[PDB]
């Protein structure tokens, strides 16, 4: 198990146009396209991040290619974000991965106002942490998901994703 291993289970794997759990435009391995309620405007930012005519359709290896970009940019943006870069470096291997999926899925700004949850990672409080990460919006609106995730940061093994 991995971080691209783990997303793929958080994720899954479309290759049309699809509406996530919060109803927006996606596609591939949890690549948001918009926030509108415009198809004709996800289809547009489709396109232009794949670079051609793809009418809300991609390949697989293509939706892999977006996946690697959102991955690394998700880990290139923690490492510029003030908040999220210390707690970051602080976490081993493993843990790190959990904040990279939170980050992935609702982006940095979001993961970087857990301000509490932060602290108590970055002091190793795992269990503490964990509870804290729970009380959220996150958790209430995928709360299978958060409970992986929160494992993850909670034990530092990947318990919660082997075989899945
Ligand atoms: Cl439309
Ligand atoms: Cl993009
Ligand atoms: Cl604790
Ligand atoms: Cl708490
Ligand atoms: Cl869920
Ligand atoms: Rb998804
Ligand atoms: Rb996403
Ligand atoms: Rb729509
Ligand atoms: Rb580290
Ligand atoms: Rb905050």
């Amino acid at each position: 198990m991995n971080i691209f291993e783990m997303l793929r289970i958080d994720e899954g794997l479309r290759l049309k146009i699809y509406k996530d759990t919060e109803g927006y435009y996606t596609i591939g391995i949890g690549h948001l396209l918009t926030k509108s309620p415009s198809l004709n405007a996800a289809k547009s930012e489709l396109d232009k991040a794949i670079g051609r005519n793809c009418n809300g359709v991609i390949t697989k290896d293509e939706a892999e290619k977006l996946f690697n970009q959102d991955v690394a940019a998700a880990v290139r943006g923690i490492l510029r974000n003030a908040k999220l870069k210390p707690v970051y470096d602080s976490l081993d291997a493993v843990r790190e991965c959990a904040l990279i999926n939170m980050v992935f899925q609702m982006g940095e700004t979001g993961v970087a106002g857990f301000t509490n949850s932060l602290r108590m990672l970055q002091q190793k409080r795992w269990d503490e942490a964990a509870v804290n990460l729970a009380k959220s919006r996150w958790y209430n609106q995928t709360p299978n998901r958060a409970k992986r995730v929160i494992t993850t940061f909670r034990t530092g093994t990947w318990d919660a994703y082997k075989n899945l």
